């Protein structure tokens, strides 16, 4: 029995609290994110091989801020995910709004954090005549995808086995970004703290290029973005932030269509 730290993440209203309580029962403590007002719930449970600490993370639709005035809430889950204190994540997805929920899902697989998706609200999706091919969705995301109805407590056991068994998401060419954006995101990548693993480094350069406000603080060379963007003014010219998003959205668009009836 190894101790294992899992983060619980999701868009707001994906049924994350329900799930938190199904997993931890009465064994949960209420605290706050360090130096701040936002509440940090955390609790515990045991699968066949791990004694897990589950750390609830604030709802967010996206990790990336292109923006100024988002929130403190939405801005903290990035920070935690990137710190490494979590060994794997549970991604709570509202099956009834897949395409919209998968933006966040897809940023996490791009970060590379081991990840199991809790496809929650399978009953709401049926009531809307939405059928989803789970096996197919897992084959496209590269990570387990486990069916849930948190209200009833359906799937909690399979969600746990999944966590016992999953180690590493499948290594996938998920989003096709245009080459110049990549070339700069690696330029930006390769001049950053070596503790930060290579995928995450890359991901952050993409984020920097895209406009992310609070990403500049992990880089150690944002002294250096202004020139990345200029070297691009020729190439995938007008708008890096457009083509960056577009590529993720087409990815998620294609997935959703492969797999929803
Ligand atoms: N019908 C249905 N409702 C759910 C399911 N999961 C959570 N809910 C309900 O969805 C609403 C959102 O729940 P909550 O856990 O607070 O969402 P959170 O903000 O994302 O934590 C609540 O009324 C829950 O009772 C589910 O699988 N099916």
């Amino acid at each position: 029995m190894q101790k294992l730290t899992v983060g619980l993440i999701g868009n707001p209203n994906s049924g994350k609290t329900t799930l938190f309580n199904q997993l931890t029962g009465a064994r949960q403590r209420v605290g706050n994110w360090a130096g701040v007002t936002v509440e940090r719930k955390e609790g515990i449970f045991a699968t066949t091989d791990h004694q897990v600490t589950l750390v609830d993370l604030p709802g967010t639709y996206s990790l990336t801020t292109i923006s100024s005035q988002t929130s403190l809430d939405e801005q903290i889950a990035c920070h935690y995910i990137l710190s490494g204190d979590a060994d794997m994540l549970i991604n709570v997805v509202d099956a009834s709004n897949l395409e919209r929920n998968l933006y966040l899902t897809l940023q996490l697989l791009e970060l590379g954090i081991p990840c199991v998706v809790a496809l929650n609200m399978l009953d709401i999706a049926e009531k809307q005549q939405v059928r989803i091919d789970i096996d197919a969705l897992a084959a496209r995301l590269g990570c387990p995808v486990i069916p849930l109805v948190s209200t009833r407590g359906r799937g909690i056991e399979a969600l746990k086995i999944a966590l016992d068994r999953h180690q590493a998401n499948s290594d996938l060419e998920l989003v096709h970004y245009p080459q110049p954006l990549l070339r700069e995101a690696d330029l930006l990548a390769q001049q950053m703290s070596a503790q930060i693993p290579p995928r995450q480094r890359r991901w952050l350069g993409l984020q920097m290029l895209e406009g992310d406000i609070y990403s500049r603080a992990y880089a150690g060379d944002a002294a250096d973005k202004l020139d990345i963007a200029l070297a691009n003014l020729s190439d995938e010219i007008d708008d890096p932030a457009l083509h960056i998003a577009d590529a993720r959205y087409q990815t998620i668009a294609a997935i959703c269509d492969a797999v929803s009836n």
